[PDB]
């Protein structure tokens, strides 16, 4: 059971949220949390989504090695970075790092094995755990010491071909964020000054959560350009026979993912998780009081219900009231809960409730297939409808820089015309740092979004008076 | 690049050839690690998704547990030198140091003491996809035996011993599977002696393999029965249906990345890898007799056509269309890669409306119609996957000795066989043997020699009233299967 609100205490509520509906437990190494089959099993419905469609581009995975060398590593962030120093009580040659992100280990066996044209393009993908010792304030999914990712490196002949695959894979991040777990994301590009440094460009999907107004960073997807070849020694011979540095990508999206979910679509009495993800869809249960029919005809619904493969549970555990099982799924979220006693089973209906808005109907066993199956896609639309909305209530368009901290205080982003100049950035983090803490923070780039509105003929950039070059879209993050 | 070293004479190089020059592994400077390539690790992800959908059938389902644990965590209780341990994040010292994990019960059960309080909790049955580290003192082997190897490993408790035991073997027959069915490669289900068994455990089964060029036995698998002592020492109790706080029973079970080594071992040959048609990334590769004499469309929209054709059959295929190598060229490139069938087509193919099929593990070709490849293919496929388990089963069997003597002993193992010997089950015996096998292994050393239990077999063969242990002398309990072993 459920007890702090949603729009009251907002770091309560995900706490016993997460923990009352079993998906996460707390663990004595501070920033690492135990993943439980609830929050585990929505984890494998995303990677098996996403692990499937890289596979249609010809994208194969593999697995490197989660050590890195000392001199490896450090050969061009350096605070996060884990080191094993002891194996036993005996003390290593060399210390190692625990991986971070695998660029330094992934990219002397691409320099190994690209050598001409033909063995481009290179598409490689792994999933594993990455250690970084995070120095903000970790919570469980979106900030963790340990978490789990899949990074996808490629390497091609043009830049051409690496940017359409760059913009492939962050639509592939759109359709992980919107048509998976139902949370709307901009798709856009990072300032200069939020980009991966190793990078050319930087391309994001970007989410918002209303009840504390910050931006957060769904997954990222890189056009490197040639730097790290040139680094690295990743070049092959063309068509004629001249030597050029090969055109690569990074791209990886977490466990955050979950996180993000829940913050979304949960409401004051725990989960709701969509259809697309939940690993049961339709929980049943008997009631049962005061005294053996019923129990039959459930497994016959179920069977029925699995010849258009949707995913069923019959609770029939003995040792718990209809009620303790009521209260047991919602706060796990399952999206319908299909009730059956003594008068049902006369009726030849049942009785269903749908998890996100609470309405009941009565259906007959003949129509319980088409009618679930059109309640999941309603359910599944609808999540995704309201984040839609309360995403684009959450967004003010603006002019000045005189209206950034009212809307700050709304708990709000802004999108605002920006001249896009280094020091602006800066300038602009640490003023909102400034008055945030008088008000007793800072307000960072989020994207330049893709969807650009009209940018009229002598508009001027927000901040700095210079003529604006487009519309950035800001905010308080993660 | 073909396959130089010979199978027999040269195993280790051949080992070591086969693994890099079909693309499998990429070596590595930090030592026992290696990089697994696609055309290994699609294997793996065979035989996860496999052991996976079962477990789940079970009721078994996943999580995923920190790899990091605290050194008064793990201590709680000869493994104390593998562990790897953080002292260090950037340039500033941990409070304490933290262990990267070598298996996880250190980490679980105490969230498992957490978790269960009733009979109604149970039975708690969970598993975990990972990687796990130990800094393995034995020279380190490719899949075999890795610094850092990839696993699944099964935790569960239950309020009966028999529960327990039921899933203990439910467990190790799925490790039969994703041998024998998914791999083709034979093994023998057993229990392990007193010495061999887990220390934290009751019974420990297993399922044990045999690579013959070396004549070393190998642990494939494991499943454990492991009594209430854990739930003694962590304190997983539950109040029963009349109040009464008992323990728990538990399991644990794991299977690694070991399992490709023994695989690769068993089914290649002098040309390289034989790779099972169930596990392989490519079943056929489609190779156009093409030279760059042209490309005048007609033998690759027939390619083309063709892999579609068989792609409805769920039939993995490539059509190697690189316009730079020869067929011949070709034909040993994906030999070297044991991909199980290729299909050529060249112009006199185009004239007929048929295709010439290869099959890599015996060399037999086929002349095969256009219209008759997909269904004739699958044939093939199921005679290939059957043939190689079929060939290594009688392999195994014949890599046998059952003795009487323990005279017996030393020509057995000289001819890189393992030994099947009616034995006492007593524990220091065991010891003995070892050490007695050690000293005879050097004195008869011409330049890991000693002799070990693998399993005492669940099939066990007849043992006539009177018979006398090998190496005692005292009335044999059962059979006992020895050898080296890794
Ligand atoms: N500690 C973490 N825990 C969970 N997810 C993370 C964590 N750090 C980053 N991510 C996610 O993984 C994606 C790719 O990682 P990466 O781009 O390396 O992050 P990053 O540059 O460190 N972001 P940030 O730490 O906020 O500056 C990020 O865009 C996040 O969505
Ligand atoms: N270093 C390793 N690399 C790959 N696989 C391994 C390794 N160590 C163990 N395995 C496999 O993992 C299975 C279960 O692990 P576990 O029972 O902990 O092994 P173990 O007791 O360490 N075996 P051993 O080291 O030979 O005494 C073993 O039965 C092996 O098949
Ligand atoms: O976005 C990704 C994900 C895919 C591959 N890597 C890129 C960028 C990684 C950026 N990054 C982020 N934190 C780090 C921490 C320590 C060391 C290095 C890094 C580091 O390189
Ligand atoms: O068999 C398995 C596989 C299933 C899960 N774990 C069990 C027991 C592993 C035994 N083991 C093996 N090496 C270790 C090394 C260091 C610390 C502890 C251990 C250790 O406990
Ligand atoms: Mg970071
Ligand atoms: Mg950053
Ligand atoms: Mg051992």
């Amino acid at each position: 059971m459920v007890t702090a609100k949603k729009d009251e205490n907002f770091s309560e509520w995900y706490t016993q949220a997460i923990v009352r509906s079993e998906m996460i437990e707390y663990y004595d190494i501070s920033g690492c949390y135990i993943m439980r089959p609830w929050a585990f099993h929505i984890w494998e419905k995303v990677q098996r989504f996403f692990d499937d469609e890289i596979k249609k581009m010809g994208v194969e995975n593999s697995y490197f090695p989660m050590f890195v060398s000392r001199h490896k590593l450090e050969k061009e962030f350096s605070p996060e970075v884990a080191w094993v120093t002891h194996y036993g009580d005996s003390p290593l040659p060399e210390k190692i790092a625990i991986r971070p992100t695998s660029e330094t280990i992934m990219y002397p066996a691409y320099a190994k094995w690209i050598r001409s044209h033909r063995d481009l393009p290179l598409k490689l993908n792994q999933w594993c755990s990455v250690v970084r010792w995070e120095f903000k304030q970790p919570t469980p999914f979106l900030r963790t010491r340990e978490f789990l990712w899949q990074e996808g490196h490629t390497a091609h002949a043009t830049e051409e071909e690496a940017w359409e695959l760059v913009l492939d894979i962050l639509e592939l991040y759109r359709r992980w964020y919107e048509e998976c777990l139902a949370v709307p994301v901009i798709k856009g590009e990072k300032s200069e000054g939020e980009k991966f440094a190793g990078g050319k460009k930087t391309t994001t999907v970007e989410a918002f959560i209303p009840e504390n107004g910050r931006g957060i960073q769904a997954a990222t997807s890189h056009l490197l350009g040639t730097n790290f070849a040139k680094m690295f020694e990743i070049e092959f011979e063309d068509e004629e026979g001249h030597k050029r540095l090969v055109h690569q990508t990074s791209w990886g999206c977490t466990t955050r993912s979950l996180g993000v979910m829940i913050m979304t679509h949960g409401d004051d009495k725990g989960l709701v998780i969509p259809p697309r993800v939940a690993s049961v869809q339709v929980v049943i249960i008997p009631i049962l009081f005061k005294d053996g029919e019923i129990l039959g005809k459930c497994r016959e619904l179920k069977t029925m219900l699995e010849k258009a493969d949707i995913r069923v549970r019959i609770d029939d555990r003995s040792n718990y009231t209809p009620g303790w099982k009521y209260n047991h799924w919602e706060v796990k979220g399952v999206p319908l809960r299909l009730e059956l006693g003594p008068k049902d089973l006369a009726k030849g209906t049942a009785r269903v409730v749908r998890r996100d808005t609470g309405e009941a109907y009565q259906i007959s066993w003949a129509d319980l297939a088409p009618k679930l199956l059109e309640l999941m896609e309603g359910i599944q639309r609808s999540l995704f409808e309201k984040a839609k909305a309360r995403l684009h209530e959450g967004i003010e368009k603006i002019s000045t820089f005189d209206e950034v901290m009212p809307a700050l205080n709304r708990k709000h982003l802004v999108l605002a015309p920006w001249c896009e100049d280094p020091e602006s950035e800066e300038q602009i983090k640490k003023e909102t740092q400034k008055l945030s803490e008088i008000q007793a923070g800072a307000m960072k780039t989020l994207c330049i979004p893709f969807d650009q509105p009209p940018m009229p003929e002598g508009t001027k950039c927000f901040y700095t008076g210079k003529p604006a070059k487009r519309w950035t879209l800001w905010g308080r993050s993660y």
